């Protein structure tokens, strides 16, 4: 409660708004409008307001959209059906109760492909309004009043909602994004000093996060295509998919991270006398990675160029010390007696097995490198000086 | 979709019955009242029928007591406050609106806790019947003629709902997790398989399966609970939970056909040459270990007991034959002229990595039958004869 509410004040002016909406959204029925039957179909704004309103623009935008062409889209059905309807008589409220079962059909049919799984609540408000619309006005036979109608109750009770979402201080999913993709390479960075520090002893969260969270990021990227020009990013086509294309870069050098975490819950392991004897070189390492990838985070934070000087010389320098050491010692992973206990060879092994996983990440830097040089010249950051 | 609807004819019977659902309850509205009251009314039957229909029978029972709970705890508090207001006379119409904005207010607040995610159903229900319940008396002060002619078309639509739901071809939880653990068990095998041919050469869907799905694991074993005894699942309550025990072993060991995958598609890779020396160890330690995992999974699949011979012989002979050979030919992978260039090392150190963890993922499978075992024990399994 109150701890959450310290550590984030934007969920309580979130709480704050969705308050005010509802309550602007109902002194207008209590005043604006006198007449007896204006408060029964409150239930077609309130609906509304609980389920366009979201935490970001771009998704209540997208929300409304897809709202109003349903509920358009099956008004127009609805209106084509009662007057088809008229043409076979006697054929009257039968052949309206078999067309329910027929759109019920293909609206819950196609609302089950994989593909449609960002338009679920509008496949609901087309199946709602059709059948509504459909055995509302049967024995009056008024259907055009009850469609503009309700359609009037849900462009009022969306407006409201956009309006106080965009102008009491808006969250955007762009800002978020950046605020994502700048997180993951400090998690990345503590997860592989983590590793290497406790396989040299006598980590989850770092590399989970940024190998699970592809899904978000392209939702994020879905949302920010609909907000307008903003703050830092003024231009009519922001590149918001050169980012995702560096997370990719950086997701597929923390599955080296994946596997280092991995090699040090094994079943079978090495002596620790044997470890002791590659601990400066592995220690060089994972300083000298873990350096890159702040400065690679801090880089991207403050939308600047990198300088001129290459930022990769000492991680290659100390990864060609590391194999030089393995090359003068490599007399202790082997068994050179036999040359034309299993346990004991895996024991050995193991440490091989660690040290070629550390050289394989230290040679994946290049593509992030690059994929970051692209974005940063697509997005037109700033010079370094 | 007419192919998707050959490919799982599981579809095709919601979506008719979902369809027979809302034609029955049109039937009843249309010739069951001589009065437009339940035809003006008829919103809250239909919505009813579209919120509360699930795939599976323990779902709709777990959602709709949850969705039945929010309901009766937001119509008794809006009569309270609407029975409450009289005391503060004629300021009685702010006490009205300044409750609607501390409800919703609290409301969103308690949705927005990071361990009430999963429950962001009931949230809705109660915001919208609070704030209905308190705009459409208000002008009159029928608070209890609201309440109570608005329940009666939502219990006729939870009814109708249930009855088709339960009684016309139901579908079970526990058979999803059991088929899913079939299932997964097939690919982990064919991925394992699958590396080991792509790596002597001259597979993501079966690990990337059985690696992230323990969610869906998890959620159709609260599910299940709910379920009444039926056909083989006999006993009031079924161990559901050491299902998911063998599925977290299964994944444990799946983390390796994984490593091994990664191993494929590194940047420094070993000759050709050296990799044909081990050609037959690699071969035969693949056929076993799919072997034992195709073995396994079919005795899950018939609910059978292990008999008395060992399961694991071959496997275990399998990794000390490639033991051996890689003692003995353990020069190709060292460099012995620096006993006291780098990519050359690299790649010939990178077979080593391939080997152990081909003898890692053999150390792995003991924990998976006794996995199999416990569950056999507790679940009544029946005897191999
Ligand atoms: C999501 C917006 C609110 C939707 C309101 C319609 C759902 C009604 C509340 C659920 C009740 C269904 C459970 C059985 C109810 C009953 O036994 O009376
Ligand atoms: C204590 C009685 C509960 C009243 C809830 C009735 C729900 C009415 C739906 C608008
Ligand atoms: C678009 C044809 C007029 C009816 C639309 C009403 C929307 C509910």
């Amino acid at each position: 409660a109150w701890e959450m509410g310290v550590s984030d004040p934007r969920k309580i002016v979130f709480s704050a708004k969705i308050g005010l909406a509802l309550t602007i959204v109902a002194l207008l029925i209590f005043y604006q409008e006198p007449n007896p039957d204006l408060s029964r179909y409150s239930v077609w704004a309130i609906l509304t307001v609980v389920v366009v309103f979201e935490f970001t623009i771009g998704a209540t935008l997208s929300k409304g959209f897809n709202r109003a062409l349903g509920t358009l889209s099956a008004g127009g059905l609805a209106l084509g059906m009662a007057e088809l309807s008229t043409l076979f008589g006697d054929w009257e409220e039968i052949f309206c109760t078999l067309s329910i079962f027929c759109i019920g059909f293909l609206a819950t049919f196609m609302k089950l492909y994989p593909s449609m799984k960002a338009y679920e609540y509008g496949f609901r408000v087309f199946l709602l309004t059709y059948c509504y619309i459909l055995i509302s006005g049967f024995r009056t036979g008024q259907f055009i009043e009850v469609a503009i109608s309700r359609f009037l109750l849900i462009a009022l009770g969306a407006g409201v909602s956009l309006g106080v979402n965009m102008f009491i201080y808006p969250i955007w999913a762009g800002e978020d994004l950046h605020n994502l993709v700048v997180k993951n390479f400090m998690n990345v960075a503590t997860s592989l000093e983590g590793c290497v520090n406790g396989y040299l002893r006598c980590v989850y969260k770092g590399y989970r996060s940024a190998v699970e969270s592809t899904s978000q990021e392209e939702s994020l990227m879905s949302f920010a295509i609909w907000e307008p020009p903003h703050g830092p990013y003024k231009s009519f086509n922001y590149p918001w998919k050169n980012y995702v294309k560096l997370s990719g870069a950086l997701k597929h050098c923390a599955f080296t991270v994946m596997a280092l975490h991995g090699c040090i819950l094994s079943e079978i392991q090495a002596p620790e006398e044997r470890r002791q004897v590659f601990r400066q070189e592995l220690q060089r390492v994972g300083v000298e990675g873990a350096k890159l990838l702040r400065e690679l985070g801090e880089k991207v934070k403050k939308m600047e160029k990198l300088g001129p000087v290459d930022l990769l010389f000492e991680v290659h320098l100390a990864a060609e010390e590391l194999q030089h050491k393995i090359d003068k010692k490599s007399y202790l992973l082997v068994n050179s007696e036999c040359w034309e206990k299993t346990y004991e060879s895996a024991s050995a092994l193991s440490l091989a097995t660690f040290a070629s996983l550390l050289i394989e990440f230290v040679a994946r830097l290049q593509n992030v490198v690059d994929a970051f040089k692209e974005l940063s010249q697509k997005a037109n950051f700033k010079e370094p000086e």
